[PDB]
């Protein structure tokens, strides 16, 4: 039984090998459930969708965690396009007889009010619409302690990955 992770940098591990990223650590903690990281750094929701048919056919997963949208805005997507692209992803996953698990995405910075509110709103909407688990953003409540950051202000470092895995383990275990 396979959990497919369809994410970006936060799941792929920015400037580190995938075997250092939290999905691989999650995998170890689990023979019971196999974990396959299909995440690629810098991914938009569009890129995720473009690969999804092939990945579903390849890994035939029972669950698919969707961690996408964070890169859409800086790539020039209006929130509507992000919404419709995620909708198609959820459709595809359901069609392939897998349970979508949708993670709420939190933006790093203020991109303005209209964009933030619109963007944030997409995920509760899609969760209700497809009646699928809406997971919170990576340790949303706690955030990430400063010592777990990389030289940029944004990406968790290699040392942070075990803690993210712990957290994800707890989120996913009832699903």
């Amino acid at each position: 039984d396979t959990l497919l992770i369809l994410g970006d940098s936060l799941s792929a591990g920015y400037r580190m090998s995938a075997s250092a990223a939290w999905p691989a650590l999650l995998n170890d903690k689990w023979s019971k459930t196999s974990v396959v990281n299909a995440s690629i750094s810098g991914d938009t929701s569009q890129q995720g969708l473009a690969r999804l048919p092939a990945l579903l056919k390849q890994h035939q997963p029972r669950w698919v965690l969707v961690e996408l949208g964070g890169n859409d805005g800086l790539r020039g997507f209006q929130p509507q396009q992000t919404e419709q692209t995620l909708r198609q992803i959820l459709q595809d996953v359901k069609a392939a007889n897998a349970e979508p698990l949708l993670m709420q995405i939190r933006l790093p910075a203020n991109y303005g009010r209209r964009y933030n509110e619109a963007f944030s709103a997409i995920y509760p909407k899609l969760a209700k619409e497809f009646d699928v688990p809406l997971l919170p953003f990576f340790l949303d409540e706690v955030g990430l302690k400063p010592q777990w950051m990389q030289d940029d202000g944004i990406h968790p470092n290699r040392d942070a990955q075990p803690f993210i895995a712990d957290w994800m383990a707890k989120q996913l275990q009832p699903l």
